[PDB]
DNA sequence: TCATCGATTC
DNA sequence: GAATCGATGA
C-alpha cells in the first residue's frame, strides 16, 4: 500500500512513502522512522530525494511537518512548514549536508506545539513539495531514481 | 496494535 | 551535534 525509495542500484529501501495531495499541498510524504528498524532507512532515503531533486533541475522546495501529532494541534499550515523562509534551499552544500539542515527543523516541533530549543526526533512524517509541480510521474522518477 | 518524539547512545 | 532506541498514549 505505500511506495518506496529506492537506492541507486534499484535496491528498495526501508523507506515508506506516498505521493499525492495532502492539506491542500501535492508532494512527497516521507513516512516517519520509528520504533526499532520502522522505516530505518530514512535519512538515506532522503539524501537520495534531495540528490535526484537537484539532479532535475529543482533548487528548492517547501516541507511541512506532516506527524498525526503536529497535523491535530498546528491548525495552520504556514506554522507546520519547518524551515522559518517561504522555500527551503537544496543547493551549496552535499545532499547530506543539506538533509542535516532540513531535518534539524524537525526538532523545533513537539507534538502540541513549537519549542524554544530544539531537541528530540529528527526522522518524522514530512511532506515535500516542489512549487509548480502537481504531478505523480516527476515524484515516480525521483523515488524510483 | 500503532506512529509518536523524548531519551539514550553514537 | 546526530543516529538510533524504545516508552508512551491513543
Amino acid at each position: 500500500e505505500f511506495m518506496h525509495v529506492f537506492d541507486n542500484n534499484g535496491i528498495e529501501l526501508k523507506a515508506e512513502c506516498s505521493i499525492g495531495e495532502e492539506d491542500g499541498v501535492y508532494g512527497l510524504i516521507l513516512e516517519s522512522w520509528g520504533p526499532g528498524d520502522r522505516n530505518k532507512d530514512y535519512n538515506i532515503a532522503l539524501d537520495y530525494i534531495i540528490e535526484r531533486l537537484v539532479d532535475s533541475g529543482v533548487s528548492q522546495v517547501v516541507v511541512y511537518l506532516a506527524s498525526s501529532s503536529v497535523r491535530k494541534h498546528m491548525h495552520s499550515l504556514d506554522e507546520r512548514k519547518i524551515h522559518p523562509g517561504e522555500y527551503f534551499t537544496l543547493i551549496g552544500n552535499s545532499p547530506r549536508d543539506i538533509r542535516l539542515k532540513m531535518c534539524g527543523y524537525q526538532a523545533y516541533f513537539s507534538r502540541t506545539g513549537r519549542k524554544e530549543i530544539p531537541s528530540g526526533n529528527r526522522t518524522k512524517r514530512i511532506l515535500i513539495n516542489v512549487p509548480g509541480i502537481y504531478s505523480d510521474s516527476f515524484w515516480a522518477s525521483i523515488i524510483r531514481g
